[PDB]
């Protein structure tokens, strides 16, 4: 069997009878007239098993995949999607954390998107079986996959985010400077090191309370020693407009006086043979809940919301790939004594085969399922967060699924402190964000600390980190509890200064990256965008990575190696130098001129901290505030009143003075080449001339 | 801290502050004018451990230990008590599955007891470290010990007994012949069976359902499929006179809808760390029990009384060493590939070393308890019948430790079918009597199927095992899934017809088997005992083990080898064959003359089936319905009136003729020599005399 | 049964009857009216464990340790004191070849330090067990460390060195230029060397010779070919103002013909049950020193003597941690055919 469904350039293709992970919903099921070969794919159904080929010209690209250790062109590989836990990863290393199955060919010019809908081992061929073809295998009988018409990659995003879920809009504050650590504690100390923050002049958003504050382990409590008084802890954090959010696993101690094990009882996971499966975990032996259930959900839900009730602003779900050390555990038991090296599988930490789940009142394994189990838990922590009348919502997952970007920020995981990092860290979030999951950021400074020799904790190097991630949307430091203290406030006054300066620039500009959030929530198009996102028809752009858009009109090119400044690849088009002012022609390389390369593009406009306002050419633009700001002949339209401070205008035509509405003129000052600056400090009726 | 107490025979030696497994009720708390010198004892306590010494003499033997696989006389070898699930055991191998920490010295002809109160894994080095010595280990830094005076083996037995718990009563059909498989299902088959069985003359008091007839191996459950109608099953055995005896494992199924799970949280056994202690068993992923506490043995004692009220006749608990497959299973999943043999180390079978229990309110270490486990478990297990006001109680243990024989009959496990077999059962059931468990028994014809080539199972082997067990207080056939069937229906005539004669003389005696079983529950005296505890002042008997005393008055002598007669060993004193009626001077030794070589010792007095009686010298006899019976010069006084048929007289002397009550006058028929019959048929208020 | 002494700034506290590695002599002792709260620190007796607890400070700098593969201040991190030897090392690499369990704390820029005389494998937890702690643990029922007064970092390595000792005082000659190499030989190439090396401009203040000197790693020995006149080398090298500094390891050949081997007998490790306790290192099966024994010391010192004689200039003791290959070795005889690899321990 095989149907074929169309609607709003997205195709909706059905072998045999697919049991998805997650049902997607289509508003317009009319059947199409387009054929499998009119759609350039062939279809095989063998062994339990679903083959879709396409073929792949030389010029072809094949972007996507969502969070992997590759360059962001994928073709010549073999992708496997399997969450796993894939510790201290290197790059090259495959799978990792998330699994989103969809990627994008652009072809000529044109986008088209692939999405299939199995959280089963899904492998991506792409031109390495047979070097002219992409080949996918869903290792199920049956199976759903849509092709997603472009002609735009954001086409195909907007189409892909309308069918699996437009991103939940979190607070601003959610995209602020975090302090985390493994972990910080006891509860004094945390308070100490908040106030050190701040009154060195870090505006710190929240703090992260890792697996070091529970009792045991033990999801939902507080140690008794290290936070003896959470409701102290908690209002002293907000007394100073700090945000607390605490780590939850999904690992349920099994203790007979445990609470949660109890009350939990009936909605856990099995195995084929009916009992529990019952593995390993941080709190010792665990069992873990059902999240396919929609009756565990609402179990899940109510603990977050009584949870969320003492005050805690935030949930950072962790280990949900979902993760299990039973199997490793059991190998280490029985060869321990052995002086012989074990090799690092890392699949050894997935849920066994036997495991099993109830999917809409079907018993289905787990191998078939596994990818979209974070999905379910992070529906039910939103969920929890609605329950509890919170409208400010902010939860933080490892893992991730098609739809993942419905309830949560993902990070990247532990990664390791080193020159080459930048580059993968930029891969690993571009990739995510191109995939459908805007919200994402990784640990600045790098997670692992000093288990093992090949880690470098230079301070010039933490500081190249805090300038990498200026313009992502997750902004947080995170280290190992082995690791050095990385707080900017133990740094030397040298380096100090300078991480204190890039936190203060993100501030500046966390205006324009919230109103490019609330557009990832209305539209689902990524806040941090590859080049060729934007300039999709030249091939050049496809083999940038150490660059990156944010949104439409900020290019930013970070400096990712020793030197004190690099080669910039600017696309087509004029770009105006933000620190010197020059504008240059696109479709060139030119030398930066400042530690922090930013480019904005002819046609941008952006709100920076404190009303001020950068105008560059003719574009349209809604701020997160809802109002809108257009800009065209020599006139800059608002939507409604607003105030406005300070006014800077690129322009290499001179500007004399300012007309606000048609009114009161404004003293113009060029403060440098191609640069106006208008002191204004008033609210705008509705317009403002330029003269 | 050292300190003797006293009180009749004795000596409590208390070493530092010890903390037993289970506390014996000492009649009063006397202080005692001896010290360890006089004791004959040395002490020592070091890392933990408390070592005691004694001296060992070349003609000192010593006894006891309960169930090991050796010679009744333990000089020479380093015992281990662990219970411990054997497998299939061979002789020679230590430790099984009961531990009784007592051991008895007989010196100069005098018996003194040693009682090691300790559940640990107690060793006891007897004349192996040191050839002139016997040194026992308590890993403990306190202990508490016994010293039990004699002279008579039987003399410490009762004191002992008195210290741990006389043996409970059970009712006479529990020492009848018992059939039983692993398993016999579905429940049609079981009927069948026994029809056929009865239909054929055999005398069935009951059948032993294995776990195949539960549910996945679900504790108290009954299978769907093989068993859909109990209710049914019951009735119909019982319509049969033969009661249903059905096993209780002590593993417990992590499974989220099973009620055993869910009702009894709060009260299985943890681990160091606190989580509950899962491991592996029949049903799979498991708890146990943590039988040590006071409201576990409430709780199972509910369940156990809510299962007999089905109708069930008894329990038979099995695996409660108590016995785990997780860490056997771990290796097996690590190494399985490996083309690499395995060494067979029991102790991995034994629960791992981070188990905790909480005994008397303390939390204890599995280690230090271990081998009372089971005795708390059938405690539990009695006090479920009490729950159910049953009167007659059977309960079967295969572990035990000190106390056991107040809630249950002790079978010798999974034996091999062969004729060394035959000669290593009767020293297991002998040392398990002569150590305070009087209702023992193994598994006639032999445990092990044809899952490894050293089994016999051989016809006239099956034979002697029906004969070897002739006076075991515990008579029943049992054999494993893969076995031949050795149900005596389905022998040849040629063997049916000697096993159901073998039957049959059984049942005939089993009114004197039963009388010793009052007298055992009444003074802690054995049913079945070596030669050397009627004779202990004679070396010889200590080196007799293929013949075993029933009682006070029978010797049997066993055939277990392919001969067709054996020599017999006499003790000290005259004996009458019983078949032929010939009579000989003890401290001989002669060819046996019958297929059962029975003697009777002059001063005996056997109730038979019937009311048939036989008498031979003076002697004083308790039936077991109280009624006592002496004989003396030429007279047989009854303490209350009593019906009697056939009586029969064995005498040296003619006789002629006996008078009933000085009234009445009965003729006597000489029917082999020294034998002469009465058919008196009718009551007598109190006397008989003979002429 | 904890006690504390004082003398000019250090305070000796006593947990249970310590035997000490070795006696560091405090001379006017006098017990002290200084508590541990006072101190800021907590004792805790356990499984022939002594675990002693100091809170630590956001603010807070902990240094010392000795040998440490990692950053200068040590919080975050769970250090190891047990010699060993560390093969080719890298960065976070722990334990290393020397432990010295003394570190100091500065806090709110007051020095303090803290010296435990236990020569075992103590453990120092520097806030990453807990957080704001710093918990050393020793594996003896016993033991004597010392609290050392600052204010200034200086002042604790005063009256720390007045302790333990003062640094002796070498020749000037060795802070000068020294060439070696594993190895140089034979013994005309050395001379060979050195000649080129002066000629050239470059002031050789001495040479080593690594073991490759000896006759088949046999201490105190010289090869009877690489180093048939070892008095003509020694002429050569002080001729040209050079010294000539030897290589001595710590393992006695077991050897029927090898004097030390003889002299040395008496004065060897054991093992539990009594015997000598025979191992592997360079030479081969081999036997060592038991150094804490006055009788060894002086047998051992008057080889040196002997060997100091003939004009060596220097000795540079290797492999003393020390060091032994019998487990090693055994290993990979055992599983030397299996077609793995062994990790790195
Ligand atoms: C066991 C080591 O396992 C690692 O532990 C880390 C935290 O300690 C986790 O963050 C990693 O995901 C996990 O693989
Ligand atoms: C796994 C094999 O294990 C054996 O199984 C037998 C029953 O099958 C039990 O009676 C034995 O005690 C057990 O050791
Ligand atoms: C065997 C390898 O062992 C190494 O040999 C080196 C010299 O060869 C020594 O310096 C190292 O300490 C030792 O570990």
């Amino acid at each position: 069997i095989l149907k074929i469904y169309e609607n709003k350039g997205v195709y909706k293709v059905v072998i045999g009878e697919p049991f998805p992970p997650i049902e997607f919903p289509l508003e317009q099921k009319i059947s199409s007239n387009k054929s499998l070969s009119e759609l350039g794919l062939t279809i095989v159904q063998q062994g339990n098993k679903v083959i879709v080929e396409k073929s792949l010209d030389l010029k072809e690209h094949i972007i996507g995949l969502g969070e992997k250790a590759f360059e962001l062109d994928r073709k010549r590989k073999r992708y496997v999607m399997y969450n796993v836990d894939a510790g201290a990863y290197k790059k090259y290393q495959d799978p990792l954390y998330v699994s989103i199955p969809l990627f994008i060919s652009v072809k000529d010019g044109v986008a088209t998107g692939y999405f299939f809908n199995s959280a089963s081992k899904v492998i991506f061929d792409v031109g390495l079986e047979e070097y002219d073809k992409v080949i996918v295998t869903i290792p199920e009988d049956s199976v759903e996959f849509y092709v997603i018409e472009g002609p735009r990659i954001e086409d195909v995003l907007e189409k892909y985010t309308e069918l699996t879920g437009k991103p939940f809009l979190p607070p601003m504050w959610a995209f602020g400077y975090m302090i985390s650590r493994y972990s910080y504690y006891p509860q004094d100390k945390v308070v100490e090191l908040v106030d050190i923050m701040q009154k060195e002049g870090f505006r710190v958003a929240g703090v992260f309370l890792d697996i070091h504050y529970m009792d045991s382990y033990k999801l939902f409590t507080w140690h008794p020693y290290r936070f003896p008084e959470p409701k102290k802890l908690i209002d002293e954090l907000h007394k100073r407009n700090v945000k607390l959010i605490t780590i939850v696993d999904h690992g349920i101690r099994v203790d007979q006086n445990y609470s949660p094990f109890l009350s939990g009882m009936g909605k856990f996971c099995e195995i084929e043979s009916g009992e529990l499966f019952v593995g390993k975990m941080w709190p010792g032996t665990t069992v873990y809940p059902d999240f396919f259930r929609e009756d565990t959900r609402e179990w899940w839900a109510g603990l977050i919301s009584e949870w969320l009730s003492q005050g805690v602003d935030g949930i950072w779900l962790d280990m949900n790939e979902p993760t299990d050390f039973s199997r490793a555990i059991e190998i280490r038991d029985v060869l321990s004594s052995l002086p012989v090296q074990f090799r690092d599988d890392r699949l050894v930490t997935t849920f066994p085969d036997n495991v099993v789940h109830y999917l809409r009142g079907k018993r289905v394994k787990h191998e078939k399922v596994r990818n979209a189990y974070p999905l379910y838990e992070a529906m039910a922590t939103f969920k929890g967060f609605r329950t509890s009348h919170r409208n400010e919502i902010f939860i933080l997952s490892r893992a991730g699924y098609a739809g993942i970007q419905r309830y949560a920020f993902i990070w990247t995981g532990d990664n390791t402190p080193s020159w080459d990092d930048l580059k993968l860290q930029l891969q690993l979030v571009l990739g995510l964000s191109i995939s459908g999951v805007p919200f994402v950021g990784c640990d600045i400074g790098g997670f692992q600390g000093r288990n093992f020799a090949e880690i470098d904790n230079s301070m010039d190097l933490l500081v190249k980190y805090y300038a990498l991630a200026l313009f992502f949307p997750f902004y947080r430091s995170h280290k190992a509890t082995d690791g050095i203290d990385t707080e900017p406030v133990f740094l030397p006054d040298y380096y100090k200064e300078k991480v204190k300066e890039i936190v203060e620039l993100r501030y500046k500009f966390l205006p324009y990256i919230y109103s490019l959030a609330l557009e990832a929530s209305e539209k689902g198009h990524p806040v941090i965008r590859p080049l060729f996102y934007e300039f999709q028809d030249d091939d050049d752009m496809y083999r940038i990575e150490d660059e990156y858009m944010v949104g439409k009109y900020l290019l930013y090119a970070p400096i990712v190696s020793k030197e004190e400044s690099r080669l910039v690849t600017l696309p087509r088009g004029k770009w105006y130098n933000y620190w010197n002012g020059e504008i240059i022609n696109g479709k060139s390389v030119v030398k930066s001129t400042h530690e922090l390369p930013i480019y904005l593009r002819e046609g941008s406009i952006i709100p920076l901290e404190g009303d001020e306002l950068i105008v560059y050419g003719e574009t349209s633009f809604k701020r997160y505030d809802n109002a809108e700001i257009t800009s065209s002949s020599n006139e800059i339209k608002f939507s409604r009143e607003i105030y406005v401070s300070k006014l800077t205008i690129t322009s290499e035509k001179p500007v004399s003075k300012i007309i606000v509405d048609d009114s009161k003129e404004i003293q113009v000052e060029k403060t440098m080449q191609n640069t106006y600056v208008a002191k204004i400090n008033q609210k705008i009726r509705g317009k403002i001339n330029l003269e």
